């Protein structure tokens, strides 16, 4: 499993919650494995007596996977940024066991790129205006913060897409992991399973293109098998419409062929704050 993250050391105890401190109320989407459920967590934090949290239940028993979810909780308490989905603690008192995280409102920012993009009223005769520039800009910084401290850690992502970054309170963006993403790795990663900072700045840069597109498939002209041949062909993702050419200047500089030439995520986060900061001036 998580021997990529063997070299990180915790320093700081899981936190342990009481089961009754936990009040279930009903499920968060379509939890694969878990099921994530909306809950309201007693005495956790001491301004909010009974706060929202989302609550991941483990499914099997075993050493195998009680092991498992031990090493995955100790790396969680590790992880801890403004822009890292957060980890409150875990709950052994009986089964199942349960891990504990913050309560994002508006969830996935693949789903809410797609709601607040050219084509929503196409994805929703369901319920019923696009995100703009600095809209935009304020995402993809929040996201590259979030790569900023986890390459800060030595922390190597292998699945960092829009699906697995949440939205909360007041479009605010955080990296987490619902747990082969092909259309978002550089060559080396799909041909030689070679996953570095490097990687993760490529799959940033697909991201990036994402959220320019509105939530749009990565290669969605394009079979899994069409994908890996354009990606180690060389081929790059077209400029999207809503993408000024200075926020495709940098997705170019995330897709360098070698992983050495790509720009680091320090400098992406830098120019992305100053273009989120001053939108630049662009017409299509
Ligand atoms: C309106 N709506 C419909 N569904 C939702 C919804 C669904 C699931 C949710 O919870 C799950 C998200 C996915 N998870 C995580 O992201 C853990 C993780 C953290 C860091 C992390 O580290 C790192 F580095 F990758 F970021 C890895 C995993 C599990 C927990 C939430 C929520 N967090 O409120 C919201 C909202």
């Amino acid at each position: 499993m998580h021997h990529h993250h063997h070299h990180l050391v915790p320093r700081g105890s899981v936190h342990h919650i009481k089961r009754r401190d936990i009040v279930l109320k009903w499920e968060l989407g379509e939890g694969a494995f878990g099921k994530v459920f909306l809950a309201e967590c007693h005495n956790l934090l001491p301004e909010q007596d009974k706060m929202l949290v989302a609550v991941k239940a483990l499914k099997e028993a075993s050493e195998s996977a009680r092991q498992d979810f031990q090493r995955e909780a100790e790396l969680l308490t590790m992880l801890q940024h403004q822009h890292i989905v957060r980890f409150f603690g875990v709950c052994t008192e009986g089964r199942p066991l349960l891990m504990v995280f913050e309560y994002m409102r508006h969830g996935d920012l693949n789903r809410f790129l797609r709601s607040h993009g050219p084509d929503a009223k196409l994805l929703a005769g369901g319920e019923d205006g696009p995100l703009g520039l600095g809209q935009l800009l304020a995402v993809a910084s929040q996201v590259a913060a979030g790569m900023v401290y986890l390459a800060g850690l030595h922390f190597v992502h292998r699945d960092l897409a829009t699906r697995n970054c949440l939205v909360g309170q007041g479009l605010v963006v955080k990296i987490g992991d619902f747990g082969l993403p092909i259309r978002w790795m550089p060559p080396e990663s799909i041909l030689y399973r070679k996953f570095t900072t490097e990687s993760d700045v490529w799959s940033f840069g697909v991201v990036l293109w994402e959220i320019f597109t509105y939530g749009k498939q990565p290669w969605y002209q394009l079979s899994n098998t069409e994908a890996i041949d354009c990606i180690t062909q060389g081929r790059e993702l077209e400029r999207p419409r809503a993408c000024p050419p200075e926020v495709y200047a940098i997705m170019r500089g995330c897709w360098q062929r070698e992983p050495q030439q790509r720009h680091s995520i320090k400098d992406v986060h830098a120019r992305l704050q100053a273009l989120a900061q001053a939108p630049p001036v662009y017409l299509d």
